[PDB]
């Protein structure tokens, strides 16, 4: 029973309270060597007395892996326990050591999971799923103050637009094209670096206690935040909290200082001279650009500063959240100092962390909310994109990712597509709007929460940190209004229904060699059911489907498709975006 | 290759800092399926300059287990990987997700360790390797005090002692008989709960702020500190903040006060009346004893009391740390806050717990130190005890669990074998010296820290909760001498090397069907080897070595083994006992 295959460890995803009474556990085996596998679980005290086998079901299969659910709600909010592990008539069942061959006798050697502490608990804001993002890059978006620098005006490029240098991006703008928004349809608002900097993208943090100049000030913001938890829209802020830019105070001090330098230990000293040239930067940096160097978030005052200044926003602008600029590379201690406070602040704060890497590590409901769900992004764009991914990988990569994190974390996952630190979605593609749509759906079509960088739902061809950062087109002529409509239509339909939102995630076709998708979601009310089309071009399918309900209306068209056979023929124009319910 | 085999995840044992610079590399795969395997790492920024292949090597093989070290040392603090995995000419790289078959391109999906914090990093008190422990319940150990209770006096039994009753023992005896553990020779102590309880074992703790007046008080307890951080040896004290004893305070209020009580919250309600009779205890308890019910961890006053507790003693009592009575079941987060409060009293504080299960969580430097390394003691006396496990097996244990955890806080393991809360050695096996002493000898001879349980080191037979803590032998007639000099030897002999303290650990016979044990530990000064026999009796040995050195000499008897042949010929008598050097 290719024994050498199965894995199960103590928390992460692998076994963690979803609330405080009820657990999950997952078990991992090779593809489709696992006939079944029970959960044999209870308290490690009167053990003939509450053990109950807990069917665990197959919830996702990537490449050579079968994972298992396996809902338990301990007696007394505590559980010992160990695996079934069955194949045809063999039995074989798993203990904290090694894979007993008959029931095991005493609990003792078994896996076990404390004791239940509604503290410990993950509860990432549950206000994410209901809520459906927008990132915003403050810089070049739009500017309601002709007050900002000397600089390049708005908009000129084209396909090579964009360059590293100046846009007067003001705050108000925001507060103008708000109603724009409101038209778009969103629900929450990332916005990258906004504290006084002295660069385009804000990252080179100067105070983290002001708003850029050229910006404005606490005011304008809230008075921006105000009207948007007014249009019902939370929003989020980035935290430089590695890196400051070389301008920040403390710094300065250590370069006209050297040494003496009172702020020594502030950042990290490694060279007497704060000299770099060609070299290499005298103090841990950033990536290697002098002019960030990384914080001693280890240190003392410099804890509070960023501490303070966190809660500072949260505190007086009442903002959403915060997202973490570059979180895998502060300290995990910090991580978690923070939370708390952000929490004594606001608790429904929504800690979100750039993190592009399996990020279990951070959501274990110790250190943040969620992450960029690049892992989620690194599938779509390598399947609907770069199409070099078929059906089954695209599923399998929503496998080693699907259980890699924990069914709460999960459902609020930022998956995102592009932004300021990518490419765009439409270039990935190029004009291929057909392409492009077909994403954004899966996207608005998936669970988690979903993220739309600003400009798209008019369309706009980006490229990396210069072109991906192109200005916004504020000309209702450029205005392609078939895509913002598909926006708006995939944005309130994300909203239409709660399957799609947070519901269940079938699958009904991912055959190896295909490009054909399609997928099930559903509450206690309706369930629908979504496809796609990869192919170059037109192509029909067929598939079952189940009796409980009692139709299958298309969706957009609010047409009508008929279960017809035991199996429903559904027909796929080139880059089907149709999907649909079933009343 | 076996693919489905091999796992990697960051944290826990499979990726850690060991300092602020170095850090280790696991990885596991099939028993021998595995030619070679390198790590292939570097700096996530400029990669095609700071890529390295580290040589994976194998550190331990389980039974269907090959495990890998590689030490690693960040030029920048920070590190980006994947793995070699190697079989004969055939090479597939595991990445962050899938496995490779051409050398990754990008670093991007590459496993990632953020950057070294020397804060995150896990320090467990390093003095616990050079020291050596002893565990005393204070119950029944010494009564240098006249002045205790009604019930009975001194030992009385032999093969059926000591009832759940009562007994004399107080602190001031362990001050009296102090000289006598000094010529035992040892470096440190663990005490059994001794806080103002009603019961003999002190675990029914009424207040966490005093001694129970029947041991003594604070003075007694720091005027028998102070003697032993004389006579060189720390002191452990026990922490139970999970259970409180129907006595403590806030609980009586609760049930005396049914309801409205203001400390309502300060543990767990389920029913309105504190009954339980014959059905079930309205709260959350130890196990299911009324009389222990589990405190609110997570509540705030709670926590202040518990933490203020901890440093409290450790503050004034100056003792050497605290040993958690049942952690496995007591908030993580109060564990997290724990420490750094027990940190900020006394940073070399020792914060042991007891798991007697896989317990990587709580070793993850973000809350304990060590804990009760019952699943090393699960082995060696289901090997030499109940002697039902082999040779190999034997290893084999000591691979799920060598690797199971950091090299560290393996280093730092309270590495017993018997307890209060269970049987002990010697009845384990039965008045069998020899059996015992080979026992005895691994702990004494294997890292991390070995724990002596009082009275044995004479020769005590116990049994369980009431037999186990039978009453002390003071009486010089009954002194297993040749057992207590075995200790004395065995100890002094733990001290009069590193190899044996923390040096490597090889092994040079295991073969399945087999019962004899050798193996290898050295610095670069000596050189040891030890040998083991099971055997029912005598048994020859034959094994290869290596001549950087300069002999062997027979250590005990300070005779001198030739390594002869080009391999070494080692006479076992029945239980071999017998273990040497090599010049």
């Amino acid at each position: 029973m290719f024994l050498e295959a199965v894995y199960h460890r103590p928390r992460k995803n692998f076994s963690y309270a979803y609330n405080g009474t009820t657990v999950h556990l997952r078990i991992r085996t090779k593809k489709d060597d696992m006939t079944a596998v029970y959960a044999l679980a209870g308290d490690k005290y009167m053990w003939d007395h509450t053990m109950e086998y807990v069917p665990m079901t197959k919830l996702a299969t990537d490449e050579l892996f079968d994972y298992w659910e396996c809902e338990v709600t301990p007696p007394y909010r505590r559980v010992k326990y160990g695996f079934l592990l069955q194949q045809g008539h063999e039995k074989r069942w798993m203990t904290e050591y090694d894979f007993l061959t008959e029931p095991p006798a005493n609990p003792d050697r078994l896996f076990e999971y404390p004791f239940i502490n509604p503290v410990d608990v993950f509860q990432p804001p549950a206000w994410v799923k209901d809520a459906i993002f927008y990132q915003i890059f403050p810089e070049r978006f739009a500017n309601g103050d002709t007050r900002n620098d000397p600089e390049g005006t708005l908009p000129w490029g084209s396909a090579d637009p964009t360059p590293s240098c100046f846009f007067g991006g003001d705050l108000q703008g925001v507060i103008d094209h708000l109603d724009h928004l409101s038209k778009l349809g969103v629900n929450a608002v990332y916005f990258t670096p906004l504290f006084k900097a002295t660069t385009n993208h804000k990252y080179d943090t100067e105070d983290y206690f002001q708003i850029d100049p050229q910006f404005g000030d606490k005011d304008t913001l809230k008075k921006l935040v105000d009207l948007c938890h007014e249009r019902g829209i939370r929003v989020l802020l980035d935290a430089v909290f590695n890196h400051s830019g070389r301008t920040f105070p403390p710094f300065v001090d250590v370069l006209k200082n050297g040494e003496k330098s009172k702020y020594k230990d502030w950042f990290h000293i490694r060279s007497l001279p704060l000299e770099v040239v060609d070299g290499i930067p005298t103090y841990d940096t950033f990536a290697f650009e002098p002019l960030m160097p990384k914080l001693n978030t280890e240190h003392p005052d410099v804890k509070e500063y960023l501490l303070k200044a966190a809660e500072y926003w949260i505190r007086e602008t009442g903002i959403d959240g915060w997202r973490l600029d570059v979180a895998n590379e502060v300290s995990h201690q910090f991580w978690r100092e923070f939370r708390r406070v952000v929490k004594q602040a606001n608790p429904d704060a929504y800690i979100l962390g750039e993190v592009w890497h399996e990020s279990s590590i951070w959501l274990e409901g110790d250190q943040f909310d969620a992450v960029m769900n690049y892992p989620f992004t690194n599938a779509v764009l390598d399947f609907f994109i770069h199409q070099i991914a078929d059906a089954e990988k695209f599923s399998f990569m929503l496998g080693k990712q699907l259980a890699g994190y924990p069914r709460q974390a999960s459902e609020v996952m930022f998956n995102l597509l592009d932004s300021h630190d990518t490419a765009r979605l439409l270039t990935q593609a190029d004009g291929d709007k057909r392409k492009m749509k077909l994403a954004v759906l899966f996207q608005f079509t998936y669970f988690g929460t979903p993220c739309i960088y600003y400009g798209d739902e008019v369309g706009l061809d980006g490229g990396h940190d210069p072109g991906c950062r192109k200005c916004m087109e504020w000309d209702e002529t450029k205005h392609d209004k078939d895509l913002f409509a598909f926006y708006q239509t995939v944005i309130r339909l994300r909203q239409a229904h709660a399957a799609l939102r947070t519901g269940t995630f079938k699958f009904l076709t991912a055959e190896k060699n295909s490009r054909q998708i399609a997928y099930l979601r559903e509450d206690d009310q309706d369930t629908i059911l979504v496809v796609m089309n990869n192919d170059k071009a037109g192509h029909t399918l067929t598939l079952p489907v189940r009796h409980a309900q009692w139709t299958h209306l298309w969706q957009d068209d609010v047409l009508t498709a008929a279960h017809g056979q035991l199996t429903v023929k559904l027909p796929a124009y080139g880059f089907a975006v149709l999907k649909a319910s079933s009343d």
